[PDB]
């Protein structure tokens, strides 16, 4: 037997339409290429959105063909955002600092149709433009321009585009399964829909995670060029916050002016875009007087960093942490009733740690045969996760057997506490177990690949009889060298433990190589099984 | 081309199952029926819900069989939300103030196949016992007792059922829109009707209401709600404190201003839920004590209009935040709350006291418009009223056995309330149409005067009602509580009205009585004082 209550999908079209009904007149500041900056807000995006959504269906495209963009933070990716996805097609965000070559890999297998591009990266676009085989449309987010249309035959103009769509355009209905959006970590793509989209704003802007209120003053330093900018084009849209996106200009004196010139509240950003905001605030001497709160993800948040908003502007740090296959939060560091009892300077450091997870993900650690570990806080596993917002399979790779009994495994080691708060410690891959302690292979090859006698060098786990499993240095002899194997073993006296000292040395002519060209660590292990034995 | 990301359902049992693995050991404190308190937390909660949700398994119930609640706010109660949805069966809360006789209604038309009921209310199911031919187990909330025994011969009791339940019993897994549980409510016309909600539209409710801008139940908090679980599940809270892992502090059957009081200052709690009428004798009992009620930061004040008064009173004596907010029974129930939005901090400090007056503004998820009795849409210009219309995730559809019927209006859902919209979407309640006066051709509000009457010191509680004239048809009258030490007059009463109302719209006469009558959710019962006072100006 169903419930009896109205049933309606959950449409990303439904946050932009809820704004506008509810909070149309709410401000937002875009910072443009050109150098001036925009003052629109929730009502004039969703009408534009709504144009464009129109314009782009009338250029023939098929529901759910991919739409590129390589954008900052502004008004015009903000339309296209709500654009692409309520008009039924994919909005396909990329990052526009990715090497030339990463960018024709990840632009032709996406099989983007179209490509909006802010003009910061045209050069870029009009190089690489000879490998987009199949873009059908190149897309400059402003106005007509000669010299563009010179770098790039035959290019168009979005403030042209935007103007072919109908003014009474309605949003379609389709299964809130429906994929929406597309980012990629071979990169590899994760395939979001409304669905996840959704229920992953509802989650971010629940009080203990994110939480965006309409008096709020939110500037996304987080690019939208990568997982969802954390989600904040949705979260403000349900909460008729205001917004500041700061566009091409993120050095520490722009972002310090944004904040004190429109009154930011709530700050976004990863920790070296911080670095600089915190260096000019300190030089000037502002007090940052509106900010009340900052969220800090994408790389772990240094602890001395949290004690300088803390003391210095009275600035709560919201530690996060995600990624792009977790649409990107996975757990947010906000603290629990029973902290507030502990020794005040024990409660700041409660704050360091990664966070707790929201109700939508679940968090677990495993041993090397997939079977639970307990949550002690103390004990090391590999990380898994699974929720409403968490991968299912890579785009384009359905039939290649990702998840481990329904979890997704992150690649990193952690530790869990009863509280589910996660510590990041290290990558699974990187880890060869050693009886007493495990070591970091990463290590061990940085200090192998100095020595002057040495093109490269590899460091791989190997199995050994009494300690489990030890490292093995597989070195490339540098050219008209012949460095001996107790010298190189030497070399590391001193760098580090001398119990992580690699056991052996063995010499290769190269390194197994993958297309993708870093070290094919399979092969070394099967080829080196009894190395040590 | 669909997304390629994990699709679970949205499940009652998942938020329970998310409270119990990282909000375990977070407190939740329960007075009981028999006199003590019960300190717990939502990991104990969670696991007596799975057992208990076996042991109603291995009785044979149906999957969406109707369970049944007679109960107050407690541990016992909190375990069967989760017991009963969880396991796949509709949690069905039944009102205990209301009539026998409608008792005998509500339980027979639901089909209930079992009913939970706490002590207090042995004497009233022993005395409708049976009618109710259809409930296969009454269950005590409690141990064993011989005298309850007698009183309901193979009476079964909840201490004893769950012992029956298998220690590892697994949650099953179906549509999220499966029916979750049921509400009745009343009113006009006729029979109270069933309201079945779902998993989805419970789960989707509790993420809006958990917002910063509606309520917003934070880990920090000790939440009381004297709201009663049987009033639209207490307003949610029990699914939106699990997803936040929230402290709750449940007070059972003792609701009078000095229990809460007490509750408050004993347990720290920092917000509180309930209708106008309960915080009357909270705000009374506080004042005669002189608690500063220190650790109390919000109050959710909804159900009936809040008097402006009440809100004055929370901020300037305690610096107490009290979001007012506007819902039904029909919408899960949350359909507007009341805080502010960033341009509001420039106007003159007495302007921004006034904007938290009204009923407040919708969050995601739910959508608000007004019409004419020719059905079309009227202006949200704040000042043009209208039948209120609603549609979103959590608003009913149809009634429970009665989804044959065109209940909606082009999609939307007649609340029966008047009211007006703003540009900015805040929502003024008029009145309930049924309580709407018309006198010489024109509307009168009685929720207006009668909270204009609420603020005069003299006085503690008014309610305004029509009543028949030879003239005008009706006319208002104002029924007056007098403060505990007071003896207002008739005549500085309806001054007090001069400037605040148009002069024709005054109340023609005060009539005093020594309490209001209160319906089973605590609020007035203005048609009984329309009977009772038919002839004030006859
Ligand atoms: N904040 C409020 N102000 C005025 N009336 C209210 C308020 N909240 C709820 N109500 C009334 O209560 C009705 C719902 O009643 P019930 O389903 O019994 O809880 C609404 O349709 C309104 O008439």
């Amino acid at each position: 037997m169903l419930g009896q209550m109205m049933t309606q999908p959950l449409l990303i079209s439904s946050l932009i339409d809820h704004a506008a009904r509810y909070h149309g007149q709410t401000e937002i500041v875009s910072v443009e290429t050109d150098g001036t900056v925009t003052r629109t807000n929730w009502g004039e995006i969703a009408a534009n959105a709504r144009r464009m959504g129109s314009a782009l269906t009338k250029l023939g495209l098929q529901p759910q063909d991919r739409i590129g963009t390589l954008a900052w933070n502004n008004r015009r990716h903000l339309e296209i955002y709500y654009a692409a996805s309520g008009a039924g097609f994919v909005c396909h965000t990329i990052n526009p600092r990715l090497f030339p070559e990463q960018l024709v890999y990840i632009i032709n297998h996406a099989q983007d149709r179209v490509l909006f591009f802010d003009a910061t990266f045209l050069p870029l676009v009009a190089a690489i433009r000879d490998q987009l085989t199949e873009v059908k449309h190149f897309v400059l987010m402003g106005p007509r321009n000669e010299d563009a249309l010179q770098q790039i035959p035959g290019l168009e103009f979005y403030d042209e585009l935007i103007e072919t769509g109908d003014t009474d355009f309605e949003w379609p209905v389709f299964d809130e399964n429906t994929a929406s959006s597309l980012c990629y970590t071979h990169p590899k793509g994760v395939l979001y829909s409304h669905r996840s989209t959704v229920l992953h704003s509802f989650a971010s802007n629940t009080r203990d995670v994110i939480g965006y209120s309409a008096m709020d003053v939110v500037m996304p330093v987080v690019p939208m060029f990568h997982v969802n900018a954390w989600g904040s084009p949705y979260g403000c849209a349900m909460s008729g916050a205001q917004m500041v996106l700061p566009g091409p200009d993120l050095h520490g004196e722009a972002l310090v002016n944004l904040i004190d010139t429109y009154g930011v509240t709530l700050a976004m950003g990863v920790p070296t875009i911080w670095q600089g905001l915190l260096a000019h605030a300190a030089k000037c001497g502002t007090k940052l007087e509106s900010l009340e709160r900052t969220v800090i993800g994408g790389a772990a948040c240094p602890p001395s960093m949290i004690a300088t908003f803390r003391e210095k502007y009275g600035v709560d740090t919201v530690h996060a942490w995600g990624m792009s296959e977790m649409s990107p939060l996975g757990t947010a560091n906000i603290p629990l009733a029973k902290h507030r009892k502990l020794p005040i300077e024990e409660q700041h450091k409660l704050r360091e740690n990664q966070g707790r997870p929201p109700f939508g993900v679940e968090l677990k650690i495993v041993d090397d045969d997939g079977n639970d570990l307990p949550h002690d806080g103390v004990t090391q596993g590999d990380l898994m996760v699974r929720g409403h917002w968490v991968l299912d399979s890579y785009f384009q790779l359905k039939d290649q057997e990702l998840l481990q009994d329904g979890w997704f495994a992150t690649g990193d080691v952690a530790t869990l506490d009863p509280d589910g708060y996660m510590t990041i410690r290290d990558r699974s891959k990187d880890i060869i177990k050693s009886g007493g302690e495990w070591i970091s292979s990463v290590e061990l090859e940085n200090i192998a690949v100095a020595h002057p006698k040495l093109a490269t060098a590899a460091v791989i786990g190997v199995p050994h009889p009494k300690w489990d499993e030890r490292p093995l240095l597989v070195a490339v002899k540098a050219e008209g060298e012949d460095p001996s194997e107790a010298e190189l073993l030497e070399f590391f006296d001193g760098k580090i433990a001398k119990w992580q000292v690699p056991d052996k040395v063995v010499f290769v002519d190269a390194l197994p190589l993958n297309a993708t060209g870093a070290v094919l660590k399979r092969k070394l292990r099967d080829e080196f099984k009894d190395a040590l034995t």
